């Protein structure tokens, strides 16, 4: 009563609310866009919605941000759903990496939530851990994600230019053993780590900067999937398991794929190569068995006592009673950082970038098609309601 | 450039345009009432939209401004859209009169932009010649239309309690002209100007309160009719013939109905009186021939010459040069008001009213079926997207 409409007020100034202005602008964008066809303009209240709408809508569109105020300046990266380019602010003169997800084949391989997690993640994470989202708009065929630019490239770079010695290895680990801990800190599961995920930052740091298979946990701190997700080679069993129907399982599966990185960093071969994707599988599965270090493999005892508590099946797994096991492994134990100031230490590599568009820990890219004419009302662009955010 | 975002954000402050945040969050609200349904709800993408929308959507009106928030304390009118009732707010215990109408029989009917000018007109016309609207607001069902509340009565009521004299004749029918040169000052023509759209204030003054027949007129204060509207006993010739086709006529068809207004005044009987609808069509447009004064109508020349002025085809009618030679007739020449105060003075008849909810000049009223389950998106909420203002 008479607050009533300060307490509405409250919800559409709350960018966390899907009912701030750009989620209720989107709402009238997207039913502009999924009614505006000849087909659909037969029926009379279709027609006449559209005639007081859209003049206003196509100046709204023309108002906000849009892909024409940034200028590309390179394609970095190239995933199954679009691109990631590293563009320049056509006013502010700033580099940022903006991803780009096709409507489109989001809409048509089913897969219309993946980005929900991504966006509040980083747009909301707020940790050093996490590359932040400055600016999320979008337009009739794509998503877009202004992100920070993360100029030293992936561990994937890293791991193929160096020789990469336990020193290194202890510090990388850490990096995402904290990273992960803040992810599940915000009630997340990875589900996807792998170092094409872990980028390096202007100086050396790792920041995860892809959350596409990121899902919330139950108040048991529990997931339920009957779909496997991730990288062939990273793929826990419990994981692979799920798709068989009947998946629960916790945050454990993102301790695994950590074990699959160091053994990868360590020993410079995934821990379950082989030629079929069936053969990584069964190799996964059978780990008490297919798991083994090469007589050549320079690594210390306490390095491979960490991956094998690592690779185990989740029941007995080292992360099951907490982060501060993983923690306090001997591999850990070094003379150059602590557990709270690693951030602050001096990173193993830090990148040579002679200018704010030095692309070089990229490899170069070689440079999605239109959505059909509806019959009847099929709404599209509704899973898209309330993607743009403007921090 | 910088300023787009402060360009963008003064449209959604601005009361006038359509995307106001009231005007949004009805767009959420219309699409959410017309996709949740069993039928529609097969559809991924509507299913999955409802989902993360149904709960705050049922916040939002409840929040809102709602019928629940008035006590209904008499219906005083009931056209065929739906009852004027007189009602008083819970929470500031002020009586307005708030008019519903069924959103059923209003896109039933083909009849869902006839409010628009209504709305408009009385949310921002700011003119003491047309009743006030404070909120506009609508559920499921129903549009409500919060009003000031007119306590005298309408002049039918009037004609029927008194003999009026000449002098109170020249008096309403002056405050009808000056509120209808308000109306077409805001670029407008009534319609369906008759002594039931003329309510009387708390002093016996004049406001125009029913305006669904208004239509803006077009660069050359003409308008585009193919369809005659308005109440039989005053619609003008060029308004009837305007049925037949080819309708093009200016605001001069409210003279007419202000011409026809003074006969039942001063003779108490319309002047094209028939048993028939199609008898009183006959008698309009043979008006040279039908127009006739009673032998005991107690009536002036003066009086009687100014009806004879505006009862003539529209291309000689008085009012084609202007509301200067309607002010300048003769019969308006009085010794207790001018044309630039005439609301200042004393009214022939000042309504008696012992409390806020004394409805006596209102005869008391003895007391919309539900839309149809669609089995495709019909869209029926959506003529009434932005309807919602608060003052
Ligand atoms: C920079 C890059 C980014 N994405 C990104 C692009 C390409 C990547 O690797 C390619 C493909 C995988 C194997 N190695 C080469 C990795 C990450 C982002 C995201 C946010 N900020 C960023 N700044
Ligand atoms: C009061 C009344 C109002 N409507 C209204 C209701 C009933 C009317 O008359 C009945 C039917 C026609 C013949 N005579 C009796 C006229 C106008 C409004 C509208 C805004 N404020 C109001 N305050």
């Amino acid at each position: 009563g008479a607050s009533r409409q300060r307490k509405l007020e409250a919800l559409i100034r709350d960018p966390r609310s899907p009912i701030n202005v750009e989620s209720l602008l989107d709402g009238l964008n997207s039913l502009v866009l999924d009614l505006d066809f000849p087909a659909l303009r037969k029926n009379k209240n279709i027609d006449n919605f559209l005639n007081r709408y859209e003049k206003i809508v196509k100046k709204i569109r023309g108002l906000q941000m849009k892909a024409e105020d940034y200028d590309v300046v390179k394609v970095i990266g190239r995933g199954a759903f679009g691109e990631v380019q590293l563009v320049r602010h056509k006013a502010s003169q700033k580099v940022y990496a903006m991803k780009l997800l096709s409507k489109f084949e989001m809409i048509k391989r089913s897969d219309s939530a993946f980005f929900w997690e991504e966006r509040d993640i980083m747009a909301f994470a707020n940790s050093p851990w996490v590359v932040q989202l400055f600016y999320a708009f979008q337009d009739d065929r794509y998503l877009y994600m202004v992100m920070e630019y993360m100029p030293g490239g992936d561990l994937v770079n890293l791991m193929s230019n160096y020789d990469v010695p336990e020193k290194w290895a202890k510090f990388y680990t850490a990096e995402v053993v904290l990273a992960l801990d803040a992810i599940h800190s915000m009630g997340l599961i990875h589900r996807d780590v792998k170092p094409d995920n872990m980028l390096l930052d202007k100086h050396g740091h790792l920041k995860l900067a892809d959350f596409g298979t990121c899902m919330k946990m139950d108040e048991t701190g529990m997931v339920h999937c009957d779909t496997a997700v991730g990288t062939p080679d990273y793929i826990s069993p419990e994981v692979l398991k799920s798709q068989g129907g009947d998946g629960f399982y916790g945050r454990e599966c993102d301790w695994w794929s950590v074990g699959v990185f160091l053994y990868e960093m360590l020993v410079g071969d995934t821990p379950f190569y082989a030629d079929s994707l069936v053969g990584t599988y069964s190799k996964i599965m059978d780990h008490k068995n297919s798991l083994c270090f090469p007589e050549d493999a320079e690594i210390s005892k306490h390095a491979k006592n960490l991956i094998c508590a690592f690779l185990t099946d989740r029941e007995v797994r080292l992360g099951r009673n907490g982060v501060e096991e993983i923690r306090q492994h001997p591999f850990f134990k070094n003379d150059q950082w602590h557990w709270d100031n690693i951030r602050e230490t001096a990173a193993p590599v830090v990148p040579e970038l002679s200018s704010d568009i030095d692309s070089s820990n990229f490899d170069d890219i070689e440079d999605v098609e239109t959505f059909p004419i509806p019959k009847a009302f099929v709404g599209n662009q509704l899973p898209f309601i309330g993607f743009t955010y403007y921090r």
